[PDB]
């Protein structure tokens, strides 16, 4: 048992409608995204920016030309003080969990009260890259217009792209393509009870789009079918259990996490959301990335001292159908507590949003359920887990 | 109160660095993932440091250079053996990054959650992409497409729309320093990096890298033929009548470095040969558009923590990012400059972004216990109005 050296509570959690790849979402960086979700964080728990000591961003895969400076830009649009540094960090699809964990380490060294920690990707920007032309090209060599987000979706170290890491524990763990289909609907199901149910409202950070104003995650299909769902082909792999109706979408998005020492919470009379009570990130074998959440959900719940049992909801990102039926098998989770609401494959993966959304959702899911503790966790590519444990206040 | 050390003891176990390569030169073909695992498997063998017992990687890296990037720390972990189990994790705070991987190290340390941490910084300049943007989803007839260069968007802070270089001329301005001044610091630079390289004192830090077969383990940048009447002879490149030129900026380089860290719990349990003490460091923000200054809040802050003065250290590196930079700092400090880049920077063996602040730290470990001195702070600006600054203490 480990717990953090001091009280750090969620006094803000915020999250961007997610838009579809190319969809309405396309024309902002991951910077404006960052700055949209930390605006509305900052306003809905009244903190002011002035208190805000650092500013922690996640972000995978750098889409813009500003994108090298994006924590700083952000905390400099929303008007924190320019004492204050700013920090982009990349544990890919964990980074938007990341930056809250680095948050909580700053706060228990003493060296913030106050942190601003978000996620962002816009998938939708991510550029072709020409390498290899500054010094020369030879006559008759094959240079690319290389698709900077496709190639960054294989783990070049083992050679596999993530669908492919997906199938493997889909093997492993003896996961059909059926049932895969199944919990696709279902997360199509959830997404859209709970979007009509109001169940994103406090959530959710609209954004004004060429003037409309949006607020509904727009990969969403609500009217999918099982039927619809078992005719699309398998994208990776012949017979294989992905396809595009089963994997998490493309998509762009950001949040935004305050996060407070209890000395500031008393001296500057935040309103506590949660309590972050424990967190853990290991390594595992990259070929079944996929299966992170089980290594990291069971080392954060090892430092809290606390058990499975005792989480009311639990999130795991849903990267591909097969990859989350792994995890859930594995520790052998209890389906009416987990994803609740949907996940990725409904409302998409911005890479370094989706930690972010997911900790926004089980901040204010706890509180409407009456709950006391909840877990969210993502697998992240190259082989690693991430987790994060928060008490209800 | 201002003082505050660090809740557990941490030592320097290791610090290497490659060589630095010019751009388009000798390291070209080297990723930033290449490049910090060969200043990682230098530093794990150096420090005769088993992999097994590193519990955390951190690698700084600024600008993504290659296919695999996003991947790069994991990359580096598994490449050099550190267990699968070991999560890897990729930070960017600019120019300052080498030194930031070391900060989160000593962060996860302090709370107990790593024992060891294998912090590195890494950058390939040469490698950084033209980027094709906005036509995924159809173009418009008539529309100015581009292929942006990355790395030169990247030197401007969009934010204040200015170049790095511009930023160094606002200081330029602001302390009055001469375009003559900044030439002579740059000679100045050149002379050190030659007398220091000549007389072994970068030989404990470099982790020669084989290239195409010669080995390389000497700064490709460096110009030590530099006289001051060439220096005076270069154009401006940004500012008419402007200080900054080709001469006295930091080159565009590639390279990196490796700082393994670790508990006192640690290095007991494996018996482990510290070099020196991490005492303090801080992080500042600062106005933007003079980006340069960074170091002075970075360096004040973290003496104050450690309860130290700048009389106590003996040896200062401020990362050479522009000469007037570099200046504006030095007055505004009143830095002794017979401690201060002793053995030259980043004007004569370049700047790839992420990797000089292990560069720094490397040299200063080594080069601290050279002297038999017993404190040293290495700096750097950072672009979009930061500073870092990190203090050591030989063991
Ligand atoms: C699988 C993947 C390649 C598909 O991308 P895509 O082809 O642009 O996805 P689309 O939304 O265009 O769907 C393609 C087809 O499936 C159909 N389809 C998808 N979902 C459907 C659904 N729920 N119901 C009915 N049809 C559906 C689409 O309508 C389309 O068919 P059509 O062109 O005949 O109309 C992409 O989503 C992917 O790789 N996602 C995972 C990203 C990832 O790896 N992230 C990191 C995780 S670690
Ligand atoms: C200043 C800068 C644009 C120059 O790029 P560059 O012109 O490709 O650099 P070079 O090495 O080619 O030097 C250009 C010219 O100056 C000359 N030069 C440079 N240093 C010289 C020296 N010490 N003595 C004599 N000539 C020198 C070169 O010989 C060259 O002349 P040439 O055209 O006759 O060959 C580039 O180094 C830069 O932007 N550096 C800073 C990057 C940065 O901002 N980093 C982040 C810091 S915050």
């Amino acid at each position: 048992h480990m717990a953090l050296l001091r009280g750090v509570f969620v006094v803000a959690a915020k999250r961007t409608p997610f838009g579809a790849y190319g969809g309405l979402l396309k024309d902002f960086t991951a910077t404006d995204l960052s700055e949209f979700a930390a605006k509305a964080a900052l306003s809905a728990g009244k903190v002011s920016p002035e208190t805000v000591d650092s500013v922690i961003m996640g972000n995978v895969l750098q889409s813009s030309s500003d994108a090298i400076y994006l924590a700083r830009h952000v905390g400099l649009r929303v008007g924190i003080p320019k004492e204050t540094p700013a920090l982009t960090i990349n544990r890919l699809c964990g980074s938007g969990f990341q930056s809250i964990v680095n948050g909580c380490q700053e706060i228990c060294v003493k060296e913030a009260e106050v942190v601003l920690c978000g996620g962002t990707e816009s998938m939708s920007q991510a550029p072709y890259c020409v390498r290899n032309v500054r010094f020369g090209t030879k006559l008759g060599s094959d240079i690319k217009l290389e698709d900077s987000l496709w190639v960054s979706l294989t783990d070049q170290h083992v050679q596999l792209p993530m669908a492919m890491t997906a199938e493997n524990l889909a093997v492993k763990h003896k996961i059909s393509r059926e049932e895969c289909d199944k919990y696709a609907l279902q997360s199509q199901q959830r997404w859209k009870a709970a979007n009509d149910a109001g169940y994103f409202n406090d959530e959710m950070a609209p954004i004004e789009v060429k003037k409309q104003t949006m607020q509904v995650d727009e990969h969403a299909r609500p009217q999918t079918t099982l039927e619809q769902l078992q005719k699309l082909p398998p994208v990776f792999k012949k017979d294989g259990t992905v396809t595009a109706g089963n994997a998490s979408g493309v998509a762009d998005g950001a949040g935004a996490v305050i996060i407070a020492s209890e000395d500031a919470v008393k001296k500057h009379n935040f309103t506590p959301l949660a309590r972050i009570v424990g967190y853990f990130v290991s390594g595992c074998d990259p070929s079944i990335m996929g299966i992170g959440p089980v290594p990291a959900i069971s080392g954060a719940l090892k430092k809290a001292g606390l058990s499975l049992k005792d989480m009311d909801l639990v999130e795991v990102n849903e990267a591909f159908a097969p990859q989350y039926l792994a995890v859930e098998r594995s520790l052998d989770l209890d389906i009416s507590k987990t994803n609740v609401n949907g996940g990725a494959i409904a409302l998409g993966h911005p890479l370094g949003g989706s930690g972010s959304r997911i900790t926004a959702h089980l901040v204010h899911e706890l509180r409407r359920r009456g709950g006391k503790y909840a877990v969210g966790s993502a697998c992240i590519g190259g082989g690693q887990g991430i987790a994060v444990i928060i008490q209800s206040t």
